[PDB]
């Protein structure tokens, strides 16, 4: 449950947050295949309760009807050309698996879901899966609201109801079944893996005896005896009962703590600066590299809306942004995971965005097929950071390296560092008010390398900056703190 699954070479996956299956058929071929992305995570593919008030919010997504692979997305057969298309290019896709609960308990009984299923939470009622009465929670959970009153308690965090969404009784063998029916339908299609959604809610022994019943990845992909890919959400930023490393024996987790404070310390916020980064791991407290997925940002915090707080950094601050995703591609700890999002009108008031809620670029809820311009970005308001020049080349960075240990590391005793990865790579960060000037052992063989952050290598020559490393692995670094980007990275690729 521990390895990707991923090509050989291929070291990230990112999230293409609300994609539709044919545009990301389309990417895997046309962008992530050729420039090196090892992966997909895509939005829950099974049918949601389909919610008007708001208007179509991401979050309906997190509301399941039933296990149809029916959505804004897509349905069943652009789902199963997606996957297959993408594996024929070595493209990985991980599932989103929304497993703890079904919709909203006050959500009105009915049709409106995203593929016509009715439902009735009232009652209990899920017959397209068929889920009733006996399979929720209802009776185990001890709060008096029903509902997860108080994270000190590890016990309602797991039986009671995440924000009134129903809570399935996961202990029952019925249950495990149908959740694991649906997982298997997706792995004999060809998915690699699942983020498993909510993890946190659930008895890390309940989500062990869901796992023993799915099958090894579709043999026509994979080597025999490949197990699926799992990566469990669980926010532990400290100070809870619950601790991530009580599920480390089902797979990895999300280390929420990594983009928190990567923020804070690029942000320098009360006294943080990079060169206290130099123990960057293990060392700040996170989990085992070995059972980490690291990311920036994700679709929750992006939008204030799990774990990270003010400190997380994302688009919207495009300049630190780039600069915390190429350290975190730079680094060895953990396995990497890069977000891909689309623009929302936030509207702040009183230090909150009250258009938090705002879905995906759509006509009448219908969502907008991912155009590309000219010079590569995107249009219809999709952002494809996985696009970005800084972070596309700092992406293949990760591969070039793979391997490679942390070293000849370098910093001013203030925000100016500077680090290599064996003899295959080198990156340098400025985040001073000053300027950066000097000669640093890059630990690289001599020759002219192309700074992949300003500029491409274009066979024979380079777009932006370029390096030069003479025969002791010296080489004279200059960024100015008025740069657009105060970083360069350059690795064995990049040489001419
Ligand atoms: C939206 C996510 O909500 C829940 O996350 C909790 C988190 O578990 C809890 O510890 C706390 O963390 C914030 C932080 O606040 C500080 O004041 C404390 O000092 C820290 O110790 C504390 O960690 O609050 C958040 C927010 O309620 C769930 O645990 C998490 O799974 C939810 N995210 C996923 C689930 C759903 C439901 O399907 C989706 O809506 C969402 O998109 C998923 O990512
Ligand atoms: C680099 O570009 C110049 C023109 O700007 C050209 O003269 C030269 O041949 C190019 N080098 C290679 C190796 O193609
Ligand atoms: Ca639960
Ligand atoms: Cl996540």
């Amino acid at each position: 449950q521990y390895s990707p699954n991923t090509q050989q070479g291929r070291t990230s996956i990112v999230h293409l947050f609300e994609w539709r299956w044919v545009d990301i058929a389309l990417e895997c071929e046309r962008y992530l295949a050729p420039k090196g992305f090892g992966g997909v995570q895509v939005s829950p593919p099974n049918e949601n309760v389909a919610i008007y008030n708001p208007f179509r919010p991401w979050w309906e997504r997190y509301q399941p009807v039933s296990y149809k692979l029916c959505t804004r997305s897509g349905n069943e057969d652009e789902f199963r050309n997606m996957v297959t298309r993408c594996n024929n290019v070595g493209v990985r896709i991980y599932v989103d698996a929304v497993i703890n609960h079904m919709c909203g308990n006050a959500v009105s009984a009915g049709t409106s879901s995203t593929c016509g299923s009715y439902f009735n939470p009232g009652s209990r009622d899920f017959p397209a899966v068929p889920y009733s009465g006996w399979d929720f929670n209802d009776g185990k959970c001890k709060t008096g609201s029903g509902d997860i009153e108080n994270y000190n308690d590890a016990t309602q965090v797991r039986d009671c109801r995440l924000t009134g969404l129903l809570d399935l009784a996961l202990e029952k063998d019925y249950v495990r079944s149908k959740i694991a029916e649906y997982m298997n339908h997706l792995i004999d299609i060809g998915v690699a893996g699942f983020r498993l959604d909510a993890s946190k809610h659930m008895w890390p022994g309940d989500i062990k005896a869901i796992l023993d019943k799915l099958h090894n990845l579709n043999s026509n992909w994979f080597p025999a005896g490949s197990k699926p890919f799992i990566y469990q959400e669980v926010i532990d930023l400290g100070g809870e009962p619950i601790k991530s490393s009580d599920y480390f024996g089902n797979g990895r987790v999300t280390e929420f703590k990594y983009g928190a404070k990567l923020g804070t310390v690029i942000r320098k916020w009360n006294g943080e600066k990079m060169s206290y980064l130099k123990n960057w791991g293990e060392g700040w407290g996170f989990v085992p590299s070995d059972r980490a997925l690291v990311f920036v940002d994700n679709h929750d915090n992006q939008r204030g809306h799990g774990a990270g707080g003010a400190s997380i950094l994302t688009f919207w601050d495009a300049r630190l942004y780039k600069m915390a995703v190429g350290f975190m591609l730079a680094h060895p700890y953990g396995f990497t995971r890069v977000m891909s999002s689309y623009r929302w009108p936030r509207q702040f008031q009183n230090g909150n965005d009250v258009n938090d809620w705002v879905g995906p670029p759509n006509n009448n809820g219908v969502i907008k097929e991912v155009t590309i311009n000219p010079d590569t970005t995107c249009g219809n308001d999709w952002v494809c950071e996985h696009r970005w020049r800084q972070i596309r080349n700092m992406v293949i960075f990760r591969n070039v390296v793979d391997g490679q240990p942390f070293t000849n590391w370098y910093d001013n005793g203030s925000n100016q560092v500077a680090f290599g990865r064996g003899n295959r790579g080198f990156i340098v960060f400025n985040n001073d008010d000053w300027s950066f000037s000097l000669t640093l052992q890059t630990g690289l063989p001599a020759g002219t390398y192309c700074d992949v952050i300003s500029g491409d290598k274009i066979n024979g020559n380079c777009t932006g900056i370029k390096i030069y490393v003479s025969d002791d692995g010296k080489a004279h670094f200059s960024i100015s703190n008025s740069a657009e980007d105060p970083f360069i990275a350059i690795h064995a690729e990049s040489k001419l």
